[PDB]
């Protein structure tokens, strides 16, 4: 057989769709200026990552070599020597923020998992996945975690060996729970930095935060165990990816042996997608510091013209420090539909992805939130 | 900046080593014989199938109604009405296992998991992440689950509520637990069918037994509860993905809110890939039944002139029914390595995968099993 008529249509009208709404993207983070066009002949191969990178693999179509890259890449990125890093290219922040939490679950098998109202909502997934004792932590109008709340519940629970989520760029408020404070707070109870984890869902703001002048803590220098990073939101992928980067010792100090059954590696998955890392590659080799520094100088300049703009009109719009997105509050079913928007909290924002050259299908959004302001 | 031309080399040396490379596979289930050229230009767009396909997403650059049509055809395929099924493209057979294993715990939360000590090792990932109790049980030379010795353990454990990891097309062996003898064997220890859950890892043969005269028992209308299928296996495809299909009552009957934190979906990841479901949609619509059952005619006739040439010479080489993995005793160092071969159990095996258009290169391989039976 070949594809019928019908089919063919139904494959060439979505040819269409796309290219009419290549560049919608208003309301999410994942950004459309990518080019990855020398790599779709690739798609000839039956590449196959499933294994550590590390290790050998009989399984002769996989990218190994340029996975090794993108994760020396991120080593570096992140300040953790590469000898000391383990992680891989996942199927996403989900993935990646699993990992971390299994990871913290199985140095603490009783710690609790403590998560602010503005976690994300795949970290319900992990709870209910991980069977992990958790612990709803109250937020900031900012949408930080209320780090008094934190270290009272702490307290409270008489926790030994908490497991901190931390969000690094909050989905709806772009907020970063300060990991500086909650390490004090926590070491001002007597806990010691060895006894407890910290994971940092960084999806958008891992690729943000290392471009930006003045950086809240997210990496390792700062203190994290564990951070994940998606790769189709800041750099741009047609395919959803993620990073995972953790501490080798933590990774080597667990153990995924069931009775007569081993798993050879510690990944969370089989089968591993093969050319999202050869995306991330060319992503990484084909950008410099200064070139990722001036697509979030211009995402981040393009964050304070909408706030501005809101503001000089009758608009509570607010943006958290080093953030791409911009809060204002709920405007009606019209709007939120129309510009196809993230809504919650009566609040909904709008974020200044890459692919915003200029200010035009922004500056639309915001007269529309003006007129219906009225 | 552009690529370097030490990086332009690096990515020119390894589509070189894909070229030579792109047909090497004898020793796993994934077949390369796939033409998905006509969906390389969709890489141009940041697609994100985010969600469940059945419900809307504002995230407009999504494949649902490609998604929704494959998932009609592996319902239909596996013989339960559409609107009583539920399931997704996922990111492997791993994740559609461990969704089948998940539903399974949620629906019952002590039920013990068995599984055959031929089950994939993934199992053990799937038993450590979701903290669920488990039973080893010994196999059949066969490769078949021990089915004595699972009615044995489970009136031992006076278990209530075993939950069945049934083994459809064993890694190593091809074997097919019987699902049949499994629900009238548990129905004679006075366990009602509605008491207990039975999940397939179909990940090769789910797409082998639609196709062939004599089926095992392994979809619906066989009693299974769901069932994971690999799409880089059987059917082909550059990426890793998988169809996990499941009963929308069981799916219905699970609640995966935590305190203040839903997940608007039943989904076991985030950003979901919307490329795969593409491309699981052409081979399903560009292959008739009958194409289907021709390319595994020609797989099964390849194992057994496999079977034959082996034993035409002094070598205990045998292949189960309805099965193209072809095993015999492993053979030295030199051999595995020079043919790339999964070895375990003193056994090694070949597998008939599609791309083998003639039996020049399984000839190749046994010709050096007998040179190094010598």
């Amino acid at each position: 057989m070949t594809l019928s008529i019908e089919n063919q249509n139904k494959l060439d009208e979505f040819w269409a769709y796309c290219v009419k709404n290549q560049y919608f993207n208003i309301g999410y983070p994942e950004s459309a200026d990518f080019d990855y066009t020398i790599l779709e002949r690739f798609m000839r191969f039956s590449i196959n990552n499933c294994g550590d990178w590390a290790e050998y693999s009989n399984y002769l179509l996989n990218s190994f070599d340029f996975e090794k890259e993108v994760m020396e890449y991120f080593a570096d990125l992140f300040k953790i020597p590469f000898e000391d890093s383990w992680g891989y290219v996942t199927n996403g922040g989900t993935e990646s923020n699993m990992f971390g939490v299994y990871l913290g679950r199985e140095l603490f098998p009783d710690g609790t998992l403590y998560y602010s109202k503005d976690t994300h909502y795949s970290v319900a997934k992990i709870v209910k996945l991980l069977r992990i004792k958790s612990q709803l932590v109250d937020s900031l109008p900012n949408g930080e975690i209320d780090y008094d709340d934190l270290i009272s519940k702490i307290k409270q629970d008489d926790e030994k060996h908490p497991i901190i989520f931390a969000n690094i760029g909050t989905t709806v408020r772009g907020a970063i729970d300060d990991i500086s404070k909650i390490q004090a707070m926590i070491g001002e109870l007597g806990i010691k930095r060895e006894d407890y984890y910290i994971h940092a869902d960084a999806a958008l703001s891992g690729m943000i935060l290392p471009f930006v002048d003045e950086p809240q803590g997210f990496n390792f220098a700062d203190g994290i165990d564990s951070i994940g990073v998606s790769g189709h939101k800041m750099i741009g992928s047609p395919i959803p990816c993620g990073i995972v980067v953790a501490k080798k010792r933590n990774v080597d100090a667990i153990s995924v042996e069931i009775d007569y059954i081993s798993a050879h590696d510690k990944t969370i998955t089989g089968s591993r997608n093969g050319h999202t890392p050869l995306m991330m590659w060319v992503a990484v080799k084909s950008h410099s510091h200064a070139d990722f520094k001036r697509r979030i100088n211009r995402s981040l300049d393009l964050a304070q013209h909408a706030v501005q703009r809101l503001q000089t009109a009758g608009i509570n719009a607010w943006c958290n420090k080093n953030s791409i997105t911009v809060v204002f509050p709920c405007p009606s079913e019209a709007v939120w539909k129309k510009h196809c928007l993230a809504t919650s909290g009566g609040q909904a924002h709008l974020i200044t992805t890459a692919h915003h050259l200029d200010a035009s299908k922004v500056d639309a959004l915001i007269d529309d939130v003006i007129k219906d302001a009225n």
